[PDB]
């Protein structure tokens, strides 16, 4: 397996997300959402909240275990490795195609954050920013799609709502929410089995 950096994604985005139109833009949402859904399917977390922010960015929040907060080689956080090496995989592809991205992790009584800019270059390490109850766990990913790559950077509420509805139906017993801060629209989906 040949590992690559984020420049490879930026030079051939269609190879990773199919296209650079609205379909590709929304693939970025699906990758992040799917990672939160995988975590819930494994039994960690019973709600997944998606927000379309007024500035054009998009946030996904889960209440799963929290991405690992430790280090890989050479003092590099595991989360930085997840977000910056392409195993050619969604997290690194979204980072590559974002003008900025923030990941916030909560676990073990601590809240940590790392910020990337300009196609996924870290501008901070994984920094402890605060504290939380020892019981509190999860991951939050916010990203701004790169307007230099996509033909449209307008997330579509109806498109996202349909996909989260479907994902709630497949998962069971997990609430998926969508809030649009541009229009104030909001919806929740939950299917009990
Ligand atoms: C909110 C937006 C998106 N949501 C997520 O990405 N949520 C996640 N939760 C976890 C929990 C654990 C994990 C496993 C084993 C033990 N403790 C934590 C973990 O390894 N991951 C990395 C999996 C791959 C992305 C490397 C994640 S990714």
């Amino acid at each position: 397996q040949v590992l690559e950096g984020l420049d490879a994604v930026r030079k051939r985005p269609g190879m990773y997300i199919g296209s650079t139109d609205g379909a590709g833009l929304h693939h970025l949402v699906w990758e992040i959402v799917d990672n939160a859904v995988d975590e819930a399917l494994s039994g960690f977390g019973d709600r997944i909240d998606v927000t379309i922010n007024k500035d054009g960015s998009l946030t996904v929040q889960d209440h799963g275990r929290g991405m690992p907060t430790g280090m890989h080689a050479m003092g590099i956080p595991t989360v930085e490795v997840i977000f910056t090496i392409l195993h050619a995989v969604g997290s690194s592809v979204v980072n590559a195609l974002s003008s900025w991205l923030e990941v916030e992790i909560t676990r073990d009584g601590a809240v940590y954050k790392q910020r990337f800019e300009n196609g996924g270059k870290p501008v901070t390490t994984l920094k402890k920013i605060g504290t939380a109850l020892k019981s509190k766990t999860g991951t939050k990913v916010t990203f701004m799609p790169d307007a230099t790559i996509f033909s449209t950077t307008d997330f579509k509420y109806n498109t996202i709502s349909e996909r989260l509805n479907e994902s709630a139906f497949l998962l069971k017993n997990v609430t998926l929410s969508l809030t649009d801060k541009r229009t104030d629209e909001a919806i929740e989906f939950h299917y009990e089995n």
